[PDB]
Order: structure tokens, then sequence, then C-alpha cells
């Protein structure tokens, strides 16, 4: 099935699922002088406080965070967003080398690694009905660039080894995702779509400007976990990331001047 190979990788993609020639994918390039400052965009709020985590999963294709989104613990509202959004995951796309590896890109920049904080609109109940609406999910995406480490990215870090292979997972409570956050929310949105298959167009991305900064050790251990499963060739899991799509009919808003 899908992958990051040459005979499974993007380009191969519409071929299951073919969406992913629809007229709102994602990722996108953000062309900051063609981004319109909104004035009628609210600050965001991210309220996160109470978050509780679950677990870590390397499920062949990133390692995703996992939250407790039975209630309203950790939320993202305001913003563009109308109501209440629940986080439900985070997870990374990174490169081989600190040159390239987020999926969005600004004038046309490559940063080593993005950040994507998963949420879904209470008003659909789940996360299951969420995805199947154009307004189900909001996702908070933040680069990161290699330079000084990020304090709250190491607990990550250090559990990466017990997950190393596809179908692993490891208890990953009592994690904060508050020091995955940069200083500035200030923001970029735009309607697209999830950036893997199935490429539903369900999301509102929220994509700040300020990335935060991760070292070069961090992002190194990212770079050893494995696509494959235990027992199998070892493939290494990097290059996980989709190519900036065609914009099409879609405008980009900035929430700063
Ligand atoms: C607000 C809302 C609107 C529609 C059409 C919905 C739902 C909520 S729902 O609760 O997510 N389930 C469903 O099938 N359709
Ligand atoms: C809801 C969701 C599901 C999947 C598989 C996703 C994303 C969101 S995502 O945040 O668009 N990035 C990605 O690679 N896969
Ligand atoms: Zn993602």
């Amino acid at each position: 099935h899908w992958g990051y190979g040459k005979h499974n990788g993007p380009e191969h993609w519409h071929k299951d699922f073919p969406i992913a020639k629809g007229e709102r994918q994602s990722p996108v390039d953000i062309d900051t002088h063609t981004a319109k400052y909104d004035p009628s965009l609210k600050p965001l709020s991210v309220s996160y406080d109470q978050a509780t985590s679950l677990r870590i999963l390397n499920n062949g294709h990133a390692f995703n965070v996992e939250f407790d989104d039975s209630q309203d613990k950790a939320v993202l509202k305001g913003g563009p967003l109308d109501g209440t959004y629940r986080l439900i995951q985070f997870h990374f796309h990174w490169g081989s080398l600190d040159g390239q590896g987020s999926e969005h890109t600004v004038d046309k920049k490559k940063y080593a690694a993005e950040l994507h904080l998963v949420h879904w609109n209470t008003k659909y109940g789940d996360f299951g009905k969420a995805v199947q609406q154009p307004d189900g999910l909001a996702v908070l995406g933040i680069f990161l660039k290699v330079g000084s480490a990020k304090p709250g990215l190491q607990k990550v870090v250090d559990v990466l080894d017990s997950i190393k292979t596809k179908g692993k997972s490891a208890d990953f409570t009592n994690f904060d995702p508050r020091g995955l956050l940069p200083e500035s929310l200030d923001y970029w949105t735009y309607p697209g779509s999830l950036t893997t298959p199935p490429l539903l167009e369900c999301v509102t991305w929220i994509v700040l400007k300020e990335p935060i900064s991760v070292s070069s050790e961090q992002v190194l251990k990212f770079r050893k976990l494995n696509f494959n499963g235990e027992g199998e060739p070892e493939e290494l899991m990097v290059d996980n990331w989709r190519p900036a799509q065609p914009l099409k009919n879609r405008q980009i808003k900035a929430s700063f001047k």
C-alpha cells in the first residue's frame, strides 16, 4: 500500500485516492507576499493545560502521540475557527537531511521538520464523524529548524528507541504539549486536507509563522525510526513528507501584518 518510496509515494497516491488531485489538497506553499492580512481573524486560543497524553505509536508513517479526547481537556478555539476543536494526537514529518522535511513551505523554504497537532470539531461528536465534514478538523502546523535544543521535545526523543518499528507503542502519559509551542501564535490559515491517504478535504490549516528550534541530535533521533515492522528489512523513517500541492481556488489569510 501507500508510502513514501519511489513505487508507492505521493505521485502514486491518486490511483487509490483520486481526491489526491482535488481542489483543496495539502500541503501548500505559503507565498507570504500573496497571503492577505485579515483583521477579522481572532487570536488563537490554545488551551492545553489539562491535556492528558496516553500513548506513543509508530504507525509505519510517523510516530503519533495520542491524547484522551473523551472530554474537553485540551482544545483549540478562536482564530478562523467556529466552535471548539479537541486535541486527539500530534505527530511530525521530517527529512533525511536538515535542508528538507516540512510539508508546508514558506516562500518555497523547506524546514527540517513540521509538527501537526490534530484537533476535531466537537459539534460532530467524535473524530470519525468529524473527518467526514469540510470543517471537521483543525491542524496546527509548527515548523522545526535545527539550532538549539527544544527542552520540551526531549521526553519524546528519549522514548523513540522503544517504538523503533511499525506497530510498536509505548505508554506516554503526563506529556505537556505546551512545551512544543513557539512564543508567538501569529499564523496563516487556509482550507485543505490530510497530507497522507485518505487525503480527506476536512482540515482548516493553521500554520504558525514562528518555527521552533530543535537540536541536530534531536532530529537525528527521529531519523533512526523505521518504516518497517520488526523482523523486516530496515527502511529508515525519513522524508515522510508530501510536497506542496496546487493552491487552486484558495486564499491564504494571515493573522498578522
Ligand atoms: C452538525 C452536524 C451536521 C451533520 C450533517 C452531521 C452531524 C453533525 S453528525 O453528528 O456528525 N453525524 C452526521 O452524520 N451528520
Ligand atoms: C486526521 C489526520 C489523519 C491523518 C492520517 C493525517 C493528518 C490528519 S495530517 O495532520 O494532515 N498529517 C498526516 O500526515 N496524516
Ligand atoms: Zn501530518
